[PDB]
């Protein structure tokens, strides 16, 4: 049957800028780079093994991510301990990224942040 | 350390339509639906454990899924056997959904399809180290 996620492909405004951001913030490791007919991409993997492909589409506007547009509302990553969240907050702050400090909720702790294109991301330590 | 995807929250034009679509196509099972500040949501889980939250924004439904816009380009699921792909194609066809026949590639087989909001999805089966091409 269906097991899980093979990989998530995210559209970014500037490949290079996003590659650096994901590398610095989430330890994303670029494996290969490439060029499509109307796009440029970078396939990378996060600690834990999750595959994340960043894709820049030709002649894209300046337009940022918008939760109200069909597609991604937000992507939530699972972490192993509170330390992971502390480290993320430290990296986010140092990069001057937008983020709301870890909040404790009924089902766990959530750290909500935004990438270089305002894409809504979260890191959660579940109970 | 980061350990993968906790869950994926998708923005959809019509919550009810999407719930039925995901239930019927991917055996998504709704665990609870509620109301947020400016949204309606339904949290469900897929076979294999992946959590998917469907979310309808009160002020949404005017723009279309557009992979050229920041956010999701496409979401690819891992499947265990060819039969999983065969079943998906059958369901997609029966439902009159948008999809292309499963394609055989060097490193595996991929079934590309769209949900009710045209969001780009894929089902993937690996080749190397398996015997799916030996039957």
């Amino acid at each position: 049957s269906l097991s899980g996620v093979s990989h998530v492909s995210l559209t970014v405004r500037d490949l290079d800028i996003s590659c650096r951001w994901y590398t610095e913030i989430l330890d994303w490791k670029e494996l290969v780079r490439g060029r499509g007919d109307t796009t440029s991409f970078a396939h990378g993997v996060l600690p834990g093994g999750l595959s994340i492909v960043l894709r820049e589409h030709d002649g894209g506007g300046t337009d940022l991510f918008d939760e109200t547009r069909p597609g991604l509302d937000h992507l939530s990553f699972s972490v192993e301990s509170m330390t992971d969240l502390d480290v993320l907050e430290e990296r986010l702050a140092k990069a001057g990224a937008a983020f709301t400090p870890t909040q404790e909720l009924p089902f766990g702790w959530i750290l909500a942040f935004r990438d270089a294109d305002n894409i809504a991301l979260e890191a959660m330590l579940g109970r």
